[PDB]
């Protein structure tokens, strides 16, 4: 069958500041043809908590096979605590396995320059609890992406539509082994 791979993001996974149509999820749809379907649910600057509050309605309308959850950074990225948002993600990850779904935990880390304990302390959470909950850690492509000035908006924050097919090669690459298509 055409299993559902729900996005639960932000940003990240929305594309900032463009049709959802450009954003890579929508691209990984429309490369996997009805294989998987992905459905995209990010929302730009979501926290944790906010990803969280709009699940439950996801799992009822979707019943997806997996959940890739793109969540924390904007947690991070206004400081707050590490254990929150290791507590919020903790509750994502129970709902989703409630709901008889598999999560996949993508890795989220604040950039080279953020105050380092406090990076460090936050990356951590990720394998933490992709180990707690022997789920898939998936990696993080942020910082290779911005490298590359042609793949980011003028504010050097956020990815632009041309980095988009790039993001969702290399996400088809990694997610590959968790569909399993002919
Ligand atoms: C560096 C951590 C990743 C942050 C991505 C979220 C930005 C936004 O959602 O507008």
């Amino acid at each position: 069958g055409m299993d559902t791979l729900l996005i639960l993001g932000d940003s990240l996974s929305a594309g900032y500041r463009m049709s959802a149509s450009a954003a890579w999820p929508a691209l990984l749809n429309d490369k996997w043809q009805s294989k998987t379907s992905v459905v995209n649910a990010s929302i730009s600057g979501d926290t944790s908590q906010q990803g969280l509050a709009r699940l439950p309605a996801l799992l009822k309308q979707h019943q997806p096979r997996w959940v890739l959850v793109e969540l924390g950074g904007n947690d991070g990225l206004r400081g707050f605590q590490p254990q929150q948002t290791e507590q919020t993600l903790r509750q994502i990850l129970q709902d989703v396995k409630a709901a008889n779904a598999e999560p996949l935990l993508m890795q989220i880390r604040l950039p080279a320059n953020y105050g380092r304990r406090y990076n460090e302390a936050f990356s951590a959470i990720y394998p933490k609890l992709a180990k707690e909950f022997d789920v898939p850690l998936l990696p993080f492509f942020l910082e290779e992406v911005k490298k590359k000035p042609q793949w980011m908006q003028d504010d050097g924050i956020h990815p632009n539509r041309d980095a988009q097919p790039f993001i969702a090669d290399w996400m088809a690459k990694q997610l590959q082994p968790l569909v399993n298509h002919d």
